[PDB]
């Protein structure tokens, strides 16, 4: 019987939880978390092994998100080498209105898709007419 | 004409640009001749200016409506990359039951991932570039 040490009400049990995570704007489910969890406040109190384990998995999905992730001055850089303004570029890949004005000060991440669109016209500014 | 609706103005033969919504797109509508209350701004347009008008209105509607893909589209597409639901979803976006929902139909893809399955229809092979 160990008390919650953050709460000091509820008790402590060993169990395995999925843990919503939120990193640079992309959501995840953390799933199959070993570790004690407060039955009042839902603290968790992870021991060595289930620290390593929980951080392999917090780390790998932020290696994903920043792999995934571009620069703002990358948007910037596909966009200008399109002669798009940020208006056009908003309608032509998406987003919605000022959707490259955010995306430019750092402001905002854009869809996945968008992000891999801006990727392919980078390479390939010939396929400008076929999203256009 | 008294304006039928207000009641308190003239209505007046001109022309103005018309705010227009749809499905929460917005668009102005450019140029409809009709009689204008000069207080309320209703709007009188004989048969001819009604068809015009209307004109307008259903291009728009019809350009809207058009960016919407067939969910059968979306199922040729990853079946051409030689992809499984749960690819599509991790490489395209939109979360982890995306393209199981989006072929039932249940869901619409972003903008962004219809224009990117649109190009890989007619281009397939610049996949291995964003996967
Ligand atoms: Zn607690
Ligand atoms: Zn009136």
């Amino acid at each position: 019987h160990m008390k919650c040490p953050v709460c000091h009400q509820g008790e402590m049990v060993s169990g395995i939880k999925d843990i919503p995570y939120t990193f640079r704007g992309r959501k995840t489910v953390l799933k199959g978390i070993h570790g004690l969890y407060c039955v009042h406040c839902e603290e968790s109190i992870m021991n060595k092994e289930e620290s390593d384990a929980f951080m392999a998995q917090v780390k790998a999905f932020r290696a994903s998100v920043n792999a995934e992730t571009v620069a703002p001055e990358f948007i910037v850089k596909v966009r200008k080498k399109l002669s798009l303004t940020q208006k056009e570029a908003s309608e032509i890949f998406g987003g919605g209105v000022n959707a490259f004005s955010r995306y430019e000060k750092g402001n905002a991440q854009p869809h996945p898709s968008t992000i891999k669109l801006l990727r392919v016209l980078d390479k390939h500014p010939e396929l400008l007419n076929e999203i256009r």
